[PDB]
């Protein structure tokens, strides 16, 4: 029967099939459908129509290997997206209804049933094929008597039986957090109005409410706006991603269910949007520092993955109303229009999603403009990002500490990310390629940009931990200017060093003090290991005169400045010494196969060419101090070489700073709690993290203590002169 249940089911289907919004005009909605025709074609010809058959298809005979109980039912489900598509050529096919019908039948009795106990992977019982089964019911809910409906899902409530618990039915079952909450709302609320149980609905959602919290330890978001998941891993990127993706999948439901999400509830997920993810996204791509182990999979790179996140943001800006929902449409449409490189649609597997991003893109009513500077300091999770809309760029800087580890290694993914969180930089520029197109397997892991190690070898089976200290942390005076600092150690114990980063406005500084090594090993500091494009090469310049770089590793004594050149000025970047340096520079050809990082993938070999540039630390309190301005010609990068020339305050194993005399801010950085005289001008007092700007006779003080994570007075930590 009609009714308020099959009111909410007609959205569901509408999110997940959204055979109403079809248009077989556009390559996105036209193939995606081109393909299920395809899918239920070899599939109704592969099925095994037989009076005593033992199965259903015999690619996924053997059902005591869940996979295959999932795939199963997965057909299934294509089968009943098409016969509910008008444009289909099984609209309506008696068929493949009978089939559908007939094979459910068929399951329920001889494969999946309340009597059958978990056997092989719990996830395929609880989540991969109750899915399945409510989408492909809900979906056919016109072919199916209400009295089937509760028939077939009666194994759902069975394994899955509790709101809270997975695995109830096992000898270890557990809580569901985060993440895993949505699929429970996949399960348990599609199930709830399939069956009309009002009950097992509002607890579902009571229980999928878990989520819409801030947190101030452990997993979740924070009011900084980091993400923390798996205990203490930074991961907005990947976790956080399925949780705003997921729950924007639920939510248009939920709201129209006699148990509506609290309006204070839905206020945080507008926080996470602008707090945690928004900033994440630059040039239509989300920053790699916050994916973990999912640079690692050839199919997701950064924009194919930034294209989960705004699909999520979408989906809540349609749901939304008021300027609310204008100010996300704006950020979802700025977004997407800033990205050149990667075609949105190409991740958009639903008619629904398709067609509200072609809507949205083609709407004059929502202004579009390209956002504008800021600066995140993710304190909680150790990573700060920077955006400098002005320029074009974006900066990102990857720490960790005793709070945070430093990569993700498991599943067999991920496997050289050791250094990736030693410092580790990124720069985004005019190169919206540039962490793409085989980046992750071809780049050298030993050298990762921006970080300090030996040449020690590392082993494909490690797996990350945290740091010794907690002296890790970023001090944001305003959007463009911050300071930040990581009291490294490396993996082994046989390295420290004092690494102090300076953004400012449109530039950052780089500083390395206290360089020790007690091991045999040579140590090194990766300036740059820069993957290039062979239609954009460019011209290299040390010292202004130009150079010709080795496969192999010539050595520049005496070096000032290193700039490379490109026809294009937003991908120009250049780097300034305060002091002469020692380095030496390379460019060539690295080959590597995803699966030398990530077991699950391609063996293709994969080759880029990189240009890398290092400096070698030969004694015992060695340092590093150069300048990282990305986007100017090399006239301008010139003429502020000469004006940063006094820029360097201090570089010592208790203090690092740099002055921006343009702006008249300083980035200060202390190890103690000596009394320390900037500038001539004034003192600061206290072991920390500064950023400071002289407002005429005034100062604006940023101060941030990272060990215990809170500020202080300007009497405590600053004085006049």
């Amino acid at each position: 029967v009609k009714d308020t249940y099959t009111d909410r089911l007609d959205d569901w289907n509408g999110i997940i099939a959204g055979n109403q919004y079809y248009d077989s005009k556009n390559d996105q909605m036209a193939k995606l459908n081109q393909e299920l025709e395809g899918k239920v074609a070899d599939s109704l010809s592969s099925i095994s129509s037989q009076a005593d058959r033992i199965y259903l298809w015999e690619k996924f005979s053997n059902y005591k290997t869940s996979a295959n109980l999932t795939a199963t039912y997965r057909k299934l489900e294509e089968m009943a997206k098409q016969v509910t598509n008008p444009s289909s050529r099984y609209y309506q096919d008696e068929t493949v209804v009978r089939t559908v019908r007939d094979s459910m039948e068929w399951m329920h009795k001889h494969v999946y049933n309340s009597e059958k106990s978990i056997v092989g992977n719990w996830w395929d019982y609880e989540i991969g094929t109750p899915r399945a089964i409510n989408n492909t019911l809900s979906l056919m809910k016109e072919y199916f008597s209400d009295e089937e409906i509760k028939k077939y899902t009666d194994v759902i409530e069975k394994f899955v039986p509790d709101p809270e618990h997975f695995r109830k039915t096992t000898d270890n079952p557990f809580k569901a957090l985060g993440g895993n909450l949505v699929d429970m709302g996949r399960v348990k609320v599609i199930a709830g109005l399939l069956r009309k149980d009002d009950q097992e609905i509002s607890s579902t959602i009571r229980s999928i409410e878990q989520v819409f919290k801030l947190v101030d330890q452990g997993e979740g978001f924070y009011q900084d706006g980091s993400y923390i998941d798996h205990t203490n891993v930074a991961y907005t990127g990947a976790y956080g991603n399925v949780l705003i993706d997921g729950l924007s999948q639920l939510l248009p439901v939920i709201q129209k269910t006699k148990n509506p999400i609290d309006k204070d509830k839905m206020q945080t997920m507008y926080h996470w949007i602008d707090k945690s993810f928004a900033p994440l996204l630059v040039n239509g791509e989300l920053m790699d520092m916050s994916r973990g182990r999912s640079i690692s999979r050839a199919n997701s790179e950064g924009h194919v993955a930034a294209v989960e996140v705004l699909r999520g943001i979408h989906r809540i800006a349609d749901m939304s109303e008021g300027e609310t929902k204008q100010r996300l449409q704006s950020l979802v449409k700025t977004i997407v229009q800033s990205d050149s490189y990667y075609d949105v649609f190409k991740n958009l597997k639903t008619y629904k999603d398709i067609s509200l991003m072609q809507s949205l893109l083609s709407d004059a009513g929502v202004a579009s403009v390209p956002r504008t500077s800021y600066l995140s300091a993710f304190n909680k999770m150790d990573k700060t990002a920077m955006y400098n809309a002005e320029k074009g760029f974006g900066f990102g800087l990857s720490l960790f500490s005793s709070r945070t580890l430093n990569y993700e290694h498991m599943n067999k993914e991920n496997k050289r990310g050791w250094y990736t969180s030693d410092g580790m930089f990124y720069l985004y520029n005019g190169d919206l390629s540039h962490y793409s197109d085989g980046y992750w397997p071809t780049v050298n892991p030993y050298k990762m940009p921006g970080t300090t190690e030996t040449d020690a070898k590392r082993a494909d089976s490690d797996t990350g931990k945290v740091l010794p200290s907690a002296f890790v942390g970023t001090s944001k005076l305003d959007d463009a200017n911050a300071t930040a600092t990581m009291d490294f150690t490396n993996w082994n114990q046989t390295l420290t060093a004092h690494k102090s980063w300076f953004m400012l406005k449109d530039k950052i500084a780089f500083l390395g003090s206290n360089i020790q090594n007690t091991s045999t090993d040579t140590a090194a500091t990766t300036i740059d290991q820069r993957k290039l494009e062979s239609s954009n090469p460019y011209k290299v310049y040390v010292n202004d005169k130009e150079a010709s770089l080795t496969e192999q590793e010539k050595d520049y004594p005496e070096t000032q400045s290193v700039f490379l050149e490109s026809s294009d000025s937003k991908k120009n970047i250049g780097y300034f010494f305060f002091k002469k340096s020692s380095i030496s520079m390379s460019k060539a050809l690295q080959k590597g196969a995803w699966k030398d990082i990530n077991e699950g993938q391609s063996d293709k070999e994969v080759e880029n060419e990189f240009l890398t540039i290092s400096q070698a630390h030969k004694q015992n309190g060695d340092s590093y101090g150069y300048m990282l301005i990305p986007n100017v010609d090399r006239a301008t990068f010139n003429q502020m070489i000469k004006e940063l020339e006094s820029s360097l305050i201090e570089n010592n194993e208790t203090l690092q700073s740099v002055y921006d005399a343009k702006q008249g801010v300083w980035g200060i950085v202390k190890y103690d709690d000596s009394v320390s005289t900037i500038s001539n001008q004034f003192q600061v007092l206290k072991r920390g993290v500064y950023t400071i700007r002289k407002e005429g006779d005034e100062y604006k003080i940023a101060y941030y203590n990272p060990e215990t994570q809170e500020s202080a007075p300007d009497q405590e930590v600053f004085k006049k002169l």
